[PDB]
């Protein structure tokens, strides 16, 4: 199905993240993985391999350049032509592999702090528009990722969308619309606003994070409890 994904590093904060949308279900579950000790990966294509997504991160942890990590993982797989893989390290270096048996139009665009990839696209300009939107945006990192999904969509239906953002001072921000009949990206933005503002955001800053693993709720009396 129509598929596009973007991985990026946010230099100012050291956050890493990605976002994706497809014309099928559960894109967040299939495609997006990440670890603050490794980088980000997007594993997709006609016959996506969950293994590729996990294993490429291990190669990064173990000191492979993204190009070599992607090549190591894909070369070992006789079915590689039917899938597509992108990976980015903690400093924004990135590489992709695009199998020849994925549906046209395919493949990938690197840019200073990330990588866009996709397949079953209507035009080259889908990935170009995605990249331009991400790099041109002066919004917060998460909104840049959203802007990228919207531009990719506009350059072309989609049924699922997701975002994943990691930072050592924050719990993972994992936001999934696994099915929406007509506008999963819009539904993702709504979820993003709810997940990053008000009571919920106030609660979410009071839980364990990588830099404060034993964090508990704020001390003292409160009239409310999430």
């Amino acid at each position: 199905s129509l598929t596009f994904s973007i991985l990026a590093h946010d230099p100012e904060t050291g956050a890493i993240g990605g976002a994706a949308a497809t014309g099928s279900l559960c894109v967040g579950g299939w495609v997006l993985r990440g670890d603050l000790n490794a980088g980000m990966s997007a594993s997709q294509g006609a016959a996506p391999s969950t293994f590729w997504g996990e294993e490429v991160l291990q190669h990064l942890r173990d000191g492979s350049h993204p190009e070599d990590a992607v090549n190591h993982v894909t070369s070992q797989d006789s079915g590689r032509a039917y899938r597509q893989l992108a990976a980015m390290d903690l400093l924004g270096n990135a590489a992709a592999f695009t199998g020849s048996e994925n549906q046209d139009i395919k493949g990938s665009v690197t840019f200073a702090s990330g990588i866009a990839s996709g397949n079953m696209l209507g035009d080259n300009s889908v990935l170009g528009a995605m990249t331009e939107a991400f790099v041109a945006s002066d919004l917060t990192f998460e909104r840049r990722l959203l802007a990228a999904l919207i531009a990719a969509e506009g350059a072309g239906g989609l049924l699922s969308a997701a975002m994943l953002v990691l930072h050592p001072d924050r719990p993972p921000v994992t936001l999934r619309i696994d099915y929406h009949p007509d506008n999963p990206i819009g539904a993702l933005e709504q979820l993003y606003q709810k997940a990053t503002t008000g009571d919920y955001a106030d609660w979410a800053r009071q839980v364990p994070v990588l830099s404060d693993k034993e964090r508990i709720l704020d001390e003292g009396h409160h009239h409310h409890h999430h």
